[PDB]
């Protein structure tokens, strides 16, 4: 079936958008391009490998326990930041307690126990999110109200923060820091005797799911060791909300319909993650890859094996990728075999090398530097809610371009505008965070440990991607960033205390 249906009504805007300040942000006027996109008909024939993996991931959740959180736990637990319910409150309400949310929510628990069927409302939008130069599409984000997602967490948040990590074991993506996937794919790509890995990545996987697919999911949390009425909800927001309903745009027109994945709902990336990492695996065994070790994050995967030679290797891929197809998922662009572990990018980062203090080599997660260098200039002009400059500075803090450009360039925005010591907003890993500017040097420490402030000697590659694109974009070359470091260093040093600490730390790596 077709994974949607529209009726002709527009994809709107619920705000002032903004598609330019080189770089630009989606809106909601490209939305038709993304609606092709991602608008056809599934087709999916299982197998007795995909079989007999699903078989093996039942028998791990059904070792798994589950609760029901209560409406206030769930409450407390709603970000600070979300949208508004239609019915009269707001994310601050339900964090608050407040008697008209824990009514309404109270009422839409009733109401996913007492009726199992008709389709809930869901809202489309077009997401806004700055790119670098050709020009993409928005992406569409699909949420229920938020009184429905308050109780999705009451049915399934200690189903979804408790189960795919017992699932999937070390393949389950998102347990991991950046330091610690390093730790992993470095340890795997070391196990083998001749490495070879690739990374696969699912055209517009959303709408490659289908109901069977997020059926088996189900199935999978209904394994676990659940309270009846959990059951119950579970199944009830499967029929009437996973599976597919009714959207509704910001002027509350009717633009169609989804029989595919919600992006905006509470097990949208446990359920990937899943349902990927039960298809890759499938695929691994169709495929027979030797010593096929996983890590799933969505549908981003790498696989590391063991080279069967150069032909065979590529072979294999062809049938890994037919055995996908088959399953519903065909790439974005076909995997190709890689052979050093620098050269497979997913979750659009990959692994590199570089020296500690003591010469000792150390591996670090890295990326291209582009978009994130773009993102940061637009914080520049404007401002967000993210401040993605400030993320990408805490989570590539040992890179080459965050120490030696966004560290640089943004202390120095800081200094010259004296708001050192005002907090920011700032969205790392799913949650609003509150961060002063002086407490880097301590998250970095906690993130990456002190070998971070520390790093130098990086690989020949990675130094002339961050250069190639330091002139691609018009930003001045390294030899300048290290002499503005050397200036904004020694400001830092002067205001003394805890400026005098990020100083030492941040641009240790400046001095002469
Ligand atoms: C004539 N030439 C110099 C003045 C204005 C400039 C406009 N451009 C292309 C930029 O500003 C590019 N750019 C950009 C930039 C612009 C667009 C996309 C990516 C980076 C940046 C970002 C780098 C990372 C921190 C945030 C600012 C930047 C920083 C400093 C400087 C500088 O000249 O000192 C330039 C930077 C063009
Ligand atoms: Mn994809
Ligand atoms: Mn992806």
């Amino acid at each position: 079936s077709m994974s949607y249906t529209w009726t002709g009504a527009l994809i709107t805007p619920c705000a002032a958008e903004e598609s330019k300040l080189m770089v630009y942000a989606t809106t909601s006027r490209s939305a038709g391009l993304r609606q092709k996109k991602v608008t056809f008909d599934r087709l999916q024939v299982l197998d007795d490998h995909y079989r007999d993996v699903l078989k093996e991931m039942k028998a791990k959740a059904s070792t798994v326990k589950a609760k029901l959180l209560s409406v206030e736990e769930a409450c407390k637990l709603t970000p600070p930041h979300s949208a508004k319910s239609k019915f009269g409150y707001g994310a601050k309400d339900v964090r608050n307690l407040s008697s008209k949310a824990v009514n309404h929510i109270h009422s839409v628990w009733k109401d996913l126990l007492e009726d199992t069927v008709t389709p809930i409302d869901t809202t489309i939008m077009a997401k806004n999110e700055v790119f670098c130069v050709g020009r993409k599409p928005a992406r569409l984000i699909v949420f229920p109200d938020l009184g429905v997602r308050v109780c999705e967490k009451m049915a399934l948040y200690d189903v979804v923060s408790t189960l795919p990590q017992v699932v999937m074991g070390s393949s389950y993506g998102f347990q991991y820091s950046p330091g610690q996937r390093v730790e992993f794919l470095v340890n795997t790509w070391k196990s083998k005797k001749n490495p070879m890995g690739f990374s696969y990545d699912t055209r517009c996987f959303d709408s490659t799911v289908t109901e069977n697919d997020i059926r088996v999911e189900e199935s999978i949390y209904q394994c676990c060791d659940l309270a009846p009425e959990a059951r119950q909800a579970i199944k009830s927001l499967t029929e009437r909300l996973y599976i597919g309903g009714p959207l509704t745009n910001s002027k509350g027109q009717n633009c169609g319909y989804r029989r595919c994945r919600a992006s905006g709902v509470l097990t949208t990336s446990c359920g990937n993650t899943l349902t990927c990492y039960l298809k890759a695996s499938a695929a691994c065994r169709a495929a027979k890859l030797q010593d096929c070790t996983m890590l799933v994050n969505g549908d981003d995967l790498v696989v590391i094996c063991e080279s069967a030679g150069t032909q065979e290797d590529a072979a294999s891929l062809r049938v890994f990728t037919e055995a996908m197809t088959r399953y519903s998922a065909p790439p974005g662009d076909p995997p190709q075999p890689e052979y050093d572990l620098e050269l497979i990018t997913s979750c659009s980062s990959n692994v590199s090398v570089a020296h500690d203090a003591s010469g000792k080599r150390v591996y670090y997660l890295t990326r291209d530097p582009t978009t994130p260098l773009a993102r940061a200039a637009w914080e520049t002009a404007r401002h967000t809610p993210v401040n993605s400059w400030l993320g990408n500075i805490i989570m590539y803090a040992p890179t080459l371009w965050a120490r030696m450009i966004l560290m640089t360039h943004f202390f120095s925005i800081l200094l010259a505008q004296e708001q050192l010591e005002k907090a920011l907003d700032c969205q790392i890993y799913g949650a609003c965070y509150s961060i002063e500017p002086l407490d880097l040097p301590q998250i970095i420490e906690r993130l990456h440990g002190l070998s971070a402030f520390s790093l130098h000697s990086y690989s020949p590659g990675e130094i002339n991607r961050v250069a190639s694109c330091l002139r691609k974009l018009g930003v001045p070359p390294l030899r300048v960033w290290r002499h503005r470091a050397r200036s904004v260093r020694a400001r830092l040093l002067s205001q003394g205390g805890r400026a005098a600490t990020c100083g030492k730390y941040l641009f240790n790596w400046a001095v002469k």
